[PDB]
């Protein structure tokens, strides 16, 4: 574990302090001085804003993230949090009442690497439970956390044809040498209910 279950306890308690104070005084909080230094460090973060008490594939109300790490973790949550809430061009935007019935989730993404080898032979390098994907080409790029194909219950091969599709590129694209497949992994928390305590997620 990179991330200490206080930190990530932390970093979902800081992701909805974010919403909620930009949906209240639409001011971005600032990371506090409590901040842990280990997460000053630049790192890929996404947070998920899901529907408390509904059937989980029908959770989903905003996810946004930054795959790179261009900022520091504690930042880049705060911003991520932002964006998930009111940035989510799928949804209409999150009202702060609505942060009563929502839960938040935090997914903290290590740096992701490229797969090797023939391409035919790319989803024996992957194991849904454990990889997230990037799939890029071109212009053309679209990533799916770890989570997705566990929630839809896709194997290695649906798992890629899924991300290629989420790219705006042809399902079977990984099949191309020129295509290239990064796979990551993350350390999950999420709140057990609204404003509750906060738990790692293992998939």
């Amino acid at each position: 574990f990179k991330i200490k279950d206080e930190w990530g306890e932390f970093l979902v308690r800081l992701a909805r302090r974010a919403i909620e104070e930009y949906l209240k005084t639409g001011k971005e909080i600032e990371p506090p001085k409590d901040t842990p230094p280990e997460l000053w460090e630049k790192m890929g973060v996404f947070v998920t804003l899901n529907r408390y008490n509904v059937p989980p594939q029908t959770a989903l109300r905003g996810c946004i993230g930054f795959p790179t790490p261009i900022y520091p973790l504690v930042e880049a949550t705060i911003k991520a949090a932002i964006y998930s809430a009111v940035d989510d061009p799928r949804f209409p935007p999150v009202k702060l009442e609505e942060m009563d019935n929502l839960v938040v989730e935090v997914s903290v993404l290590t740096p992701p690497e490229l797969i090797e080898g023939p391409p035919e032979e790319r989803p024996r390098k992957i194991k849904v439970g454990r990889d997230g994907l990037i799939v890029e080409k071109g212009i053309y790029s679209g990533l799916l956390l770890p989570q997705v194909p566990v929630e839809w219950g896709w194997d290695e091969e649906e798992f890629l044809a899924e991300t290629c599709w989420k790219a705006g590129l042809p399902p079977d694209c990984w099949l191309d040498e020129d295509t290239k497949v990064y796979k990551f992994t993350a350390e999950i928390f999420e709140e057990e209910y609204p404003r509750g305590p906060i738990k790692r997620k293992p998939l």
